[PDB]
C-alpha cells in the first residue's frame, strides 16, 4: 500500500436518465436528447434518431468494475468464450456511481484525494448532434448545468474535479460556455477528441476561429482534457463496407487522438497558446510514437509552417493517462516522466478493480517516480506554478 | 559491387497519353479517361471530372531520379529550402522511360537482371472511376492490354514483369480479367490497397464475392501486389475540415491505407481460405507492420472465434514487404523474417533511389547472404 492518497485523472459516473434534458431549453426538446420506451427497454433518441451509443441508457444492471480488463489486455485464459467475462449487479446496489456522497466514501477506501469524474452516455451525444449545432450548444449547456448539480465542477472539499464539456461548434457560443464553467470553479474541461462540427463544414481543432476558447482556458490555468468518446472514426470501417465485425475496431483503435493531437500541434494551437495544457484520457499512450515521427516528418519537409518544434510542444504541454499494458519505462523515455499520469478508469467494466493496483506495471520507477506518476504529475496539469 | 545481378521489384514506366485510350472502347470515351487540354496544358479528365494525381500527365519535363530523396525521408539540411530540391530534365533525353528496347539497355547499366514495371499514372485512375464500376472494369482492361503491347506482362528475355491491374469492382469480370492477363504470361498483378467499389456499397478485400480471384490467383502461383495508390484517404483530411499543402492533410494520412488493406486481407480471412495466396507491399514503407501486428494480436484475443489461425503468423508466412530506403531494416527482420524484405528502388521516380544498387548501403547491419535474399532471392520465392 501506499503511503500517500493518489489522485485518478480517470473516473466514471454512469448518468441519469435526464443528465441531457434537465436543464434543457424546451427550444431542444425533439432536437436534443429524449429518453423513450418500447415498454421494455429505453432508448436514447438524439435529434430524432435512435443512437447506440450506450447500449442500456438506464444503466441497470451494471457492468462489474473490471471484470473486462484481464479481456482488454489479453491475458484471458484458452478456450475460454469471452461473453462469459461479462458480469453485472444491480445499479442500486452502487450508488456509488449515482451519488456524490456516497462517490467520496468509497474514495476513501481506495484511497483516493481527488478523482477526475469524467461522462459515460455524455461521450457519444455530440456526434449524434453534429449535423444542428444550436442542438449541440444547447444540450452541452443543459449537460454542464446537470453535471454542476450532481457532481459539482469543484465542490470545496476539492475530492471531485468534475470535468464539464465544451464543444467548439459555435466558437462564440463556445466562449460564453467556457466563461460559464470557469466562473463556476471548473478546473478541467473536455472537448471532444474530434473534428468540430461546422455550419458550413467540419473545422480543425487548431482553426482560428477557436483562437478565443484557447486563450480563456491557457489564461485560466485550466488544461483541455480529451476523453475516447464517439469521434465519428466508425466512417473508416464504412468506407471498407462495415455481433461486432473485428475488422472495425482493427481500423479505428487510437485512430481519433492521433489525429487530435495531430490537428493541435500542426495547426499552430500550442503555438499561439503556449500555455495551453493539455491532456489525453482512456486513449492509450501508444498513439505517442507514430504522431512523433509524422510530426518530425512534417516539420522538415514544411519548416515554414514550424516556427516551433512540435515534438518539443507535444513534450511541453500535453499529459497522458497510458493504458495498463503500455511500455512505461519507454513511454517515459519518449514523453518524461512527469508526463505520465495514472487514471483508473473506474467503475468501467474495461477498467481496474482496484485503482491503486496501477503500480503493479510501475515496478520499473523509483518511489520518488512512482509518487509523480500516481499523484504529483496529475497536480501540476491541474496547477500553474507562480515561477512558470 | 555484388557479383551477382539484383531483382528490383520496384520500377516505373511514364505512362504515354494514350495508355488508358488507346484500347478503350468508345462508350467509355467521357465515362473513362479523356487528355483534355487548355492551350498550355493537358489534364486527365476521368468520368468528365479533372484528375490531379499526377500534376502533368504529358511527363515533360520530368522529374530527375532521387532528387526528392532527403524531402520523402524529412532529412532535408538545415538551411536547405525543399522547393531547391527539385530538378527535371527532359522526357525525349530519356527514351528508357517509355521504350522497352532503351529501358533494356539501362537495366544492363544498372545490374538489374529482372525489374517488376509498374504505372505511375495507372495508380490514381481507379478511385477517380470509383463511382462507375463498367467504366472501371474498361478501363483496367484498357490499361493492360496497352500495357502487354508496349511493355508486355513477361516477353522471353524474362528481364521486364510488367505488372497489370485487376479491379475486384465487379467480381465476376475480376475473375475474367485475371484469366485474361494469366493466358498472357503475367506473373503479378496489382490490386489497389483501397476499399473495393461496389455497385450498391464498397467491400472488403476479404469480402466472400472475391474468393474466385484470390483463388485463381493462388492456384496459379501469381502474388498480388499492393502498390503505394490514390486509395481515397484523403477523406480523413476531409472530415478534419482540410482536402502550398495543408502539413495536416499528410500527418492523417500517411501509410494508413497499406495498414487497412492488410487488415482487410487477414482479418477477413483472406489467407485463411486461401493459404498459398502470396502478396507483396510495394512502396507503402514497411513501419505499418508494428502497429498492424499490435492489432491484429488484440483482436485475436478479443475475439478468438474469428481468429482459428494467427494473424500475424498469416503476416509473415503470406506478406512480402518493400521497404522504404530509411526504414530500420533489422528491425523489421527481427520481425516479419528476413526472407520477407524485397529489395525496390522505386526507379525513376523521384522519390526514389537514383542508383538502384545503393539500397546496399542500408544493408550493412545484415550478412553477405542476407543481402543475396533481400536484392534478390526473396523476390524468386515471392513469384515462385
Ligand atoms: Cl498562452
Ligand atoms: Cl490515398
Ligand atoms: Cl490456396
Ligand atoms: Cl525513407
Ligand atoms: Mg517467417
Amino acid at each position: 500500500a501506499l503511503n500517500y492518497r493518489v489522485i485518478d485523472v480517470d473516473n466514471h459516473y454512469y448518468e441519469p436518465l435526464d443528465s441531457f434534458t434537465r436543464h434543457l431549453d424546451k427550444k431542444f426538446k425533439r432536437r436534443g436528447v429524449q429518453m423513450l420506451s418500447d415498454g421494455k427497454r429505453t432508448w436514447a433518441v438524439i435529434g430524432d434518431r435512435v443512437n447506440h451509443f450506450i447500449p442500456n441508457p438506464t444503466f441497470d444492471p451494471i457492468i462489474v468494475p473490471g471484470c473486462l480488463d484481464l479481456l482488454f489486455r489479453g491475458e484471458i485464459p484458452d478456450g475460454v468464450d469471452p461473453a462469459s467475462l461479462m458480469k453485472v449487479e444491480r445499479l442500486a446496489d452502487h450508488p456509488e456511481y449515482q451519488n456524490r456522497d456516497a462517490r467520496i466514501a468509497v474514495m476513501d477506501e481506495q484511497d483516493i484525494e481527488t478523482a477526475f469524474m469524467l461522462p459515460t452516455f455524455g461521450c457519444g451525444v455530440e456526434e449524434a448532434l453534429k449535423h444542428d449545432i444550436e442542438a449541440t450548444m444547447a444540450s452541452v449547456h443543459a449537460f454542464n448545468l446537470w453535471l454542476d448539480e450532481d457532481w459539482g465542477f469543484d465542490r470545496p472539499d476539492h475530492r471531485i474535479i468534475a470535468a464539464p464539456i465544451v464543444s467548439l461548434a459555435d466558437p462564440t457560443r463556445a466562449v460564453e460556455e467556457v466563461d460559464f464553467v470557469l466562473a463556476r470553479g471548473a478546473k478541467l474541461v473536455l472537448v471532444r477528441p474530434a473534428p468540430v462540427p461546422g455550419l458550413v463544414k467540419p473545422r480543425s481543432l487548431g482553426d482560428r476561429s477557436h483562437d478565443p476558447v484557447w486563450a480563456r482556458l491557457a489564461e485560466a490555468g485550466v488544461p483541455v482534457g480529451f476523453h475516447l468518446s464517439d469521434s465519428g472514426y466508425l466512417h473508416i470501417a464504412a468506407a471498407w463496407g462495415g455481433a461486432k465485425d473485428p475488422l472495425d475496431q482493427v481500423l479505428l483503435d487510437d485512430r481519433a487522438i492521433h489525429d487530435t493531437m495531430a490537428s493541435m500541434i500542426v495547426h499552430g494551437v500550442f503555438t499561439r497558446h503556449p500555455k495551453l495544457k493539455a491532456v489525453s484520457i482512456e486513449n492509450g499512450s501508444y498513439f505517442v510514437h507514430r504522431l512523433i515521427k509524422r510530426l518530425k516528418k512534417a516539420a522538415n519537409t514544411q519548416p515554414q509552417y514550424f516556427p516551433e518544434d512540435p515534438v518539443e510542444q507535444l513534450r511541453n504541454n500535453v499529459w497522458i493517462a497510458p493504458y495498463y499494458e503500455d511500455d512505461l519505462p519507454e513511454l517515459a523515455r519518449v514523453i518524461g516522466v512527469d508526463k505520465i499520469l495514472f487514471g483508473s478508469d473506474w467503475p468501467h467494466g474495461e477498467g481496474l478493480a482496484s485503482p491503486v493496483s496501477f503500480t503493479a506495471e510501475l515496478k520499473g520507477f523509483s518511489e520518488s517516480d512512482i509518487r509523480k506518476i500516481m499523484r504529483d504529475n496529475a497536480l501540476d496539469l491541474l496547477g500553474v506554478q507562480v515561477g512558470s
